[PDB]
């Protein structure tokens, strides 16, 4: 499956891609303002995630820091990246069908839109100003809005026992960003592909 990965922003990012356990594609790129990072996933990809690095610095080796969503100081990512980050999430191939969403679970750092270029089923977007919104007990000094289970770390927030509620902290990325996910729990705004679909990933999409 191919993913068109757009960086729309005034700013560059580095884009990553990984499944948790290996990079995908090469991993990680830098973006500069207007450019496209076209990546090939695996078909039947499970649990692959895509987002955007602010602020990163990295030697001719590949080895440095980012601000936000750094992936243990590499520029081609194989884990996934500190929070706060805005998530581009997929499963495809899934019994004959790709399941695709956006969450705020882990935070937000970059507004996204997550998209097939293919038929069949509709995107996602999560594009307010979040950071500019954010609670102040919320909002990283590296840059971003934090999620309430990485600031508090409490079984409420993080969902630690499979029973949780929403929360004043939910309620906020759930309000600016009704069709991402907001905690653990929500309502699922998962959107149901045709199974092999393409899409396009684009960073500051307004």
């Amino acid at each position: 499956a191919t993913f068109e990965i757009v960086n729309r922003c005034s700013y560059t990012v580095w884009a990553a891609a990984s499944k948790g356990d290996a990079a995908l594609d090469a991993g990680g790129r830098q973006l500069n303002s207007g450019e496209s990072w076209t990546i090939n996933v695996e078909p039947g990809t499970n649990g692959g995630k895509i987002w955007a690095r602010t602020d990163c610095y990295f030697d001719d080796s590949g080895s440095g820091i980012c601000k936000t969503g750094d992936c243990g100081g590499l520029l081609r990512c194989k884990r996934f990246g500190r929070p706060p980050t805005t998530l581009a999430e997929f499963s495809l191939n899934q019994y004959g069908k790709d399941y695709i969403d956006i969450s705020n679970i882990k935070g937000f750092n970059v507004p996204m839109d997550f998209s097939p270029t293919t038929r069949g089923c509709r995107g996602v977007r999560c594009a307010a100003d979040i950071v500019g919104q954010c609670p102040a007990k919320l909002k990283a000094p590296g840059g971003g809005c934090n999620d309430a289970c990485t600031v508090f770390q409490t079984s409420e927030y993080c969902c630690t026992t499979g029973k949780c509620g929403p929360t004043e902290y939910s309620r906020f990325f759930k309000r600016l960003c009704p069709d991402a996910f907001s905690y653990v729990l929500d309502k699922p705004t998962t959107v149901t592909c045709p199974g092999s679909s393409n899409y396009r990933v684009t960073f500051c999409p307004t």
